[PDB]
C-alpha cells in the first residue's frame, strides 16, 4: 500500500545504525564537522556528507533506491580522500564504512530489489 517506502527507509536506517556506525573508529563520520575546528573543510569539500544527515535524509524518504543512496554514502569516502589523502587512517576507516554497507546491501539484495520495483511502480502509475 503506502508502507513500501517507509519499509525501505527503515531497512536503510538499520544498516546505518547497526552495520555502518558500528565500524570500529567510525567516531569521526557520525556527525557533521564543525567548521571552527577544521579551518578548510567546507570550501575544499564542496558537498559535505555525514551519517547523521544521511539518517535525517532517510527519514525524509529521499532515497528511492540504493543508487541514489549509494551516491550519498560513497561521498564521505570521496570527501575523506579529498581532504586527508587516500592513505590516512580516516580515509581507511571510511573505506570500511563503505565496505560494510556494500555487503549488507547485497546481503539483503533480492528483498531490497522488490521494494524498489514497488515504490516506483506506484510513482509510475500515479503519473499514468
Ligand atoms: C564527514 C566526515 C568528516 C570526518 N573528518 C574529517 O574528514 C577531518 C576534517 N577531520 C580531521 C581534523 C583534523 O585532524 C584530523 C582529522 C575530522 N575531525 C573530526 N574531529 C576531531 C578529530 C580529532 C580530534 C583530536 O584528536 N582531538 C585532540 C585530543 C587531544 N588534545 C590535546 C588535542 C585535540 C578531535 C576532533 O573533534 C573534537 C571529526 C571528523 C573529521
Amino acid at each position: 500500500m503506502d508502507d513500501d517506502q517507509v519499509a525501505f527507509s527503515f531497512i536503510l536506517d538499520n544498516i546505518v545504525t547497526q552495520k555502518m556506525m558500528a565500524v570500529p573508529d567510525s567516531w569521526p563520520f557520525h556527525h557533521p564537522v564543525n567548521k571552527k575546528f577544521v579551518p578548510d573543510y567546507y570550501k575544499v569539500i564542496v558537498n559535505p556528507m555525514d551519517l547523521e544527515t544521511i539518517r535525517k535524509n532517510i527519514s525524509k524518504h529521499k532515497y528511492q533506491s540504493r543508487e541514489s543512496f549509494l551516491d550519498d554514502v560513497n561521498l564521505i569516502l570521496a570527501n575523506s580522500v579529498k581532504y586527508n589523502g587516500p592513505e590516512s587512517q580516516y580515509t581507511k576507516t571510511a573505506q570500511e564504512i563503505v565496505n560494510v554497507c556494500y555487503q549488507t546491501l547485497t546481503e539483503y539484495d533480492e528483498h531490497l530489489t522488490q521494494l524498489e520495483k514497488d515504490i516506483c511502480t506506484a510513482k509510475e502509475a500515479a503519473l499514468e
